[PDB]
Order: structure tokens, then sequence, then C-alpha cells
């Protein structure tokens, strides 16, 4: 009946495919290349670059920190992170040995609380990883005077909230980088894809290099990473000089994401008008507090989270969605902090307590938005939900 | 032009794309999953996990070793690895925080020199990464001698040896587990392809966690990471257990490598009839070495070493070559040693020297075989290299 994914295509999505194959060029080449300049102007970065998933751009992204001639992360440095996001915003951090510091979310923007920030902040935080939640963007105004003029990177994880922006500004645009995802189930898809994008030339030379063997086959003569290329080719084309990974997006994701970069906008319109018409059947809702907008958020879906002593159960309403042929599942993952097995693994650190990202685990639950009219499945969750 | 690589694609594999359009089905899914499937019977492996590329393989299989239930690899262990290779092969290694010892290898079979093995086996020896060089298997008879039943991990980096045997046993099935790749250039192309193959069910279970996000949607209800998987799936789906990574592959290109295995015996036939060929008209060149075959190589390509004491210099055979329109290169990277800029970040030795690795480095270089008869290119070949 309503599902939290549709499909994003059409024709043209299958045309640029038949243009990659009559090209007989599969590999990393003009189309993604092309596709990277679109996204960069789109957003307004100087530039973008390409992987596979927004999995690897979130690794990347930590990865180029270690890489720059001054490095600007190290193992043992303290990173803050919020409760709530997918596993990939974490995993890199632990991979690269760094102390990861927990801060939990407001429970109205469900974003990262920005008291606990304040205070999380010390002269030992090295990096801030905001992720902007289901397409609501942090309040970067609020994270910019806490930082103050520090040397404490901010980085962003906006794999949910593509084409958000707050003041004027396109959210993944905020941090020193900003990650993308183009997954099935994102505001776009090139079946799997991400993007990082920056406005650094030093790390973005690192990205292209260590996106496809740490080699220097795609830097420029002049390049900020070797500094001046060699021209002999049986030289300077296996010349290794990153620890990088082979994390390229085949070209057909690069032609078909330039297909979907122009269907956006339109994307965006329809999600924020039913985004429109579902707070306005949702507002004083009895027993559901719905996420409240910072900037103009991308809607990625709805969010709701069970009134305090209003005595619902959410297993109920679980099953009442389901019954009605709705599907929902958690709000991104819950708690992330309940995942004690992988966290075994984690030099970790939590400020405070994480009560909210709690309340939330065990009582939010999430439907998805889509870029069609959902005028009709609003009223009737709102029907199934009263 | 005699171009290094080939299309090995018909219009099976062209309908094989069209079926997963058909299906309207992109993400990893039965294709990938009878992909895998039919590639441990075809190598005899109980075990087969598709990724994204043969670098992500050979990520995942370092990874892998260290979330064993009593791990099977620790930070700072020694493993030992051949000179000559392609970077991913090393990368991993770093990123894990291993200790790293470079061995030389024979300037016969490009292969890790048998001798130097048994005296750089040490107490301290943990584990022995082999690569099976542009087709060639290694003397595993020799190697599983010298382990001699002691607690030392055998793995392989099979990338380049799609398809050779060794006493009638598949390459890339002699380790704890093997790797491959099916990239562009490779012994199959699904575009972009890699796969580890494994027999031991805890590992082969590890990866199928640790590809996919470290959640559990992948694992059997009773399996060797979790034990036994919930059945509320409002929790189970959203479980994460282990540092993991998103490599998994496109469904397109798990389809479009079921048609590549089905004409695999071809390509390797003709490859090697190729070789033959090869062989004779080479057989006793005044100046350049051949390579030595140990087992059944599966002739990725052809390698050519200036004979020691020949006066002859590397710079004109390529300009030679390179007249004639013939695509040449470096013996994959050379010696990889020789890449002082990213061996800053390894913790690593020298197992007495690499001086067979130097030579090859500066007297090597080598042409593509190809799966398409090429008798005409070689005579010209052997013409070219009077
Ligand atoms: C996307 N999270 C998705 C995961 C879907 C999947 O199987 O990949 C979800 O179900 O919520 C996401 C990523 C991962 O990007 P990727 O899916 O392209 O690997 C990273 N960060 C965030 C914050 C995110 O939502
Ligand atoms: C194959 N190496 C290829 C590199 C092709 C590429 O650019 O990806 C070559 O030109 O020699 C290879 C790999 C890399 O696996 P992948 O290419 O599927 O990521 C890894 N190990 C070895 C030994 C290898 O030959």
């Amino acid at each position: 009946n309503y599902p939290l994914a549709s499909s994003t295509w059409d024709d043209l999505e299958y045309k640029a495919i038949q243009s990659v194959l009559d090209s007989k060029m599969f590999t990393m080449g003009e189309y993604v290349k092309q596709y990277e300049t679109q996204f960069a102007k789109t957003f307004g970065s100087k530039y973008a670059v390409m992987v596979s998933s927004g999995s690897t751009a979130n690794l990347l992204m930590i990865a180029a920190l270690f890489f720059t001639k001054k490095p600007r992360l190290k193992k043992g440095d303290e990173i803050i992170v919020p409760a709530v996001s997918w596993s990939t915003t974490y995993y890199p951090l632990q991979q690269y040995g760094l102390r990861v510091k927990f801060v939990d979310i407001d429970i109205n923007t469900l974003n990262i609380d920005i008291e606990s920030l304040k205070e999380a902040v010390t002269d030992s935080t090295k990096a801030i990883l905001t992720v902007n939640l289901l397409g609501n963007p942090n309040n970067f105004d609020e994270i910019n005077k806490i930082i103050g003029g520090r040397d404490i990177i901010l980085l962003e994880d906006n794999c949910e909230s593509m084409g958000a922006t707050f003041n004027n500004k396109c959210a993944g645009t905020f941090g020193l980088m900003g990650t993308f995802s183009s997954f099935y189930s994102k505001h776009i898809a090139t079946m799997e894809g991400g993007c990082i994008v920056t406005d650094d030339e030093e790390i973005y030379h690192i990205l292209l290099c260590i996106r496809a063997h740490g080699w220097t086959r795609n830097l420029p003569k002049k390049n900020k990473v070797t500094g001046v290329k060699s021209d002999d080719q049986f030289e300077e084309s296996f010349k290794f000089v990153l620890p990088g990974y082979n994390v390229r997006p085949l070209e057909m994701s690069g032609a078909i994401g330039i297909e979907q970069l122009k269907k956006l906008p339109r994307f965006i319109s329809v999600r924020r008008k039913n985004a429109e018409y579902f707070l306005d059947k949702f507002k004083d809702h009895p027993y559901l507090d719905v996420q409240q907008e910072t900037g103009e958020s991308s809607w990625f879906g709805f969010s709701f989270i069970i009134k305090k002593d209003s005595g619902v159960i959410r297993k109920q309403l679980v099953e009442n969605l389901n019954s009605a042929g709705i599907e929902c599942r958690p709000i991104v993952t819950g708690n992330f902090l309940k995942n004690t097995d992988v966290l075994k693994y984690f030099d970790y650190t939590v400020h405070n307590n994480v009560d909210n990202a709690e309340y939330l685990d065990k009582n939010g639950l999430f439907v998805g938005n889509h870029q069609i009219e959902l005028f009709d499945e609003i009223d009737y969750l709102r029907e199934v939900l009263k």
C-alpha cells in the first residue's frame, strides 16, 4: 500500500544505460567526470568526487584527513558524533583509530543536541562529524558559534539530506567535506553510489588518489599530493603514493546520476509539499510528535515519537501500520549505543547521557516520504494513527 | 594497436544486463547469490562471497581474520608478502596495523622466492600472503613444506590467475582464503567485480556481515557470528555487530558474471594456446628471458626480462614496441619497494634483499595476452623483438 521506497527512474535512466552500453567503456570515465562537475555546480562546492556508495564516501572522508601534508587528524584524536545515524557513519572512526565521543540528540530536531555539544566541546576535540538527519540540516549557525575559531574540523554525513538547505546554503557544504548517497532508497539513485564534496583542493587531490589504488593517474600534472608529475608514462603511471582503495563508481551510475540530478529540484519540490500536508495533518496529534524542521528540510521520511506518558506502545502502532499495508521501521537505526557487540571494538566515550536517543530507540518509528504526491496516503496514515 | 585489454563480451552479457533491467531490482540479489554459488562450484570451494572489486576482496580477506571468535590476527602480527604485486595487495596490511615482511621473488616464475621464504619464515610469522603472478601459481607443495604443520595462515591474492591450476587443484583455493578479480582487464569481466572463496564457515559468515554494514541481514538464522537471529525484524534488521563496510556488488555484475563463468574454459584454452605459441617463438631468445611455468598458468600476459649481460636498454624495447603499436607496460608495478612515499605509512622490514625485484623493475616489461587467437600479433612481436 504505502512503501518506504519508490523508483525515481524513467525512460531516461534506461537510455543513459544504453548510452553507456553503446560506448563500451564501463569503468569510471566521462560520465562519472561529467557527473562530478554537475554535482558540485549543483550544491555549490568547488569539487565533488564520486565513489561506490555513501559508506565508502564516509570512509575516504575520514581517511583523507590523515594524509594532508600537515595531517589534520591522528590516531587517538577525539571526534564527536551524535548517537543516532547509520552504522557506516561510525565504522570509519574505528578503522582509523579515532577516539569517539558520543553526544545525545535533540528529541525535536532529531539532530545532535546543541546544549550537550557546547559542553561536550574541549581543547582535546579535533573534529565534529554531524549528520543531517532525515533531510533536516543541523543548525550550523550555533555549531559555528560553539567551535568559535578553534582548530576543530567540521564534517557532514549528508547521506539522508540531499537537497536540504539552511540559510541559503546546501547541507553537505558546510563541513570541510560533506558526503552524499545515491543508493536506491535515497533522494536519487544510481543503483549504488556516493559522493564527497569539498572546496579544499589539497583534500580534493588526496580523494582522487585514495579512491583508486593510491596512484596518480587521476591527478593533474601539477597537483597537491606529489607536486609535479613525471612525464614517463611507463614510470608515472605505476607510482603509488597513498594507501588508498579501489572504490571507483561504475560509468553507468555516473550516467544515470546525470539524469537524476536533472530531476532533483522537482523531487524535492514534491517531497516538501507532501511534508507540508503531513505536518498539517499531524500537528497537535494526541500522542505523536513529529520532527521539528530547521532550515528547509529535504524530508527524507516522516518520523514519529510517542508522546511521553500517553501510554501508547510502539509494538501496537507497528502492527497497526503493517495491518494497513503501511511499511515502517525504526528511526534510522535507533540508538546506536545499544549495539554493544560492535561497540567493543571502539575506543569511545559517552558525553553526559543519551537519554533522548534511548527514548527514541523505544518510542519512534518511521514511514517514507517520496517524490510522488502522497496526499491520499497521508490522510489514511492519519486515519490509522488516530 | 595490440591493446593490453579486450572485451570478453558477446550478446549474452548484453542479454543478462537486459534481464536485470527487466527485473527492475538493481541492488545485490539473486543473480549475485546465484553467481556466488556457481563460482564456488567452479573453483571447488565450499563458499564464495562476491564484492565490489578484487581490491575490496583483499581488504575483507584481511579484515575477517580479526573478527574470528578467537582472532586469527592482531595488530602488530607479522605477515610475509612478495615484493612484486598490485598495490591493493599491500594496503589492507597497512590499514589493519600488521607488520609486513617483504620477500624477494624468483626471477624465473616471478613468484616469491621459495629459498628466501624458508629462511624468512620465523617464530613470529603468523601468515603468508602469496600472489599468483600473471596466471602462474606458486608451488604450494614447497610452501606447505616450509610451514610444516605450524600455525601459519596461508592466503592468496589470485586476482591475476583466475583459472590456473596446481596439482589439479585450482589456484585461489589453497589458502584459508583466496581473492579474485573480474575487472575489465582480468580473466572475466563484470565491469568491476571481485570474489573471496573459503571453506571455513565462520570466516564465511564474517564476510557476509562485513561486506554489508556489519548487519545480520545476510546471515542465516543460526550462524557463526551471532548464534541465533531474533525473530523481531524490527530489531534484528537493524542490529550491527562487526565493523564492516558497504562493498556490495551490483546485481548486473552478478548477472554478467554468470555468463562469463560459462565461457571460462574457452578463454583459458585460447589463452593457453596463445602462450604455447609464444613460448617456442621466444624459446631461445638471445636477450630476453620469459616466465617459467609452474602448474598450468592461466597466462594473464607475457613478461620479458632483458638477459643479464646483454647491453640492452629497456628504453629502446619500449620505444620499439610503441612505434610498432604494441601496448606495453611494467611487470605489474615492478619493485613495489621503490614506492618510498607510501612506504612511510607501513610498519615493515625487508628480508635480506630484493635484488631480483629491482632487476625486474629496471629490466622487466610486459604485454598482455587475450582470449582470442593472436598468432599473428605474436609472430609480429617476435619480429619486433629481434
Ligand atoms: C544510508 N543508510 C541506508 C542504508 C541502505 C543500504 O543498504 O546501503 C538506510 O537504510 O538508512 C546512509 C549511509 C550509507 O550510504 P550507502 O547506503 O550509499 O552505503 C551513510 N550515512 C547515512 C547517514 C545514511 O543514511
Ligand atoms: C588487478 N590489477 C589490475 C588493476 C585494474 C584496476 O585498475 O582496477 C592491473 O592493471 O594489473 C589486481 C588487483 C586489483 O583488483 P581490482 O582491479 O579488481 O580492484 C589486486 N590484486 C592483484 C594481484 C591484481 O593483479
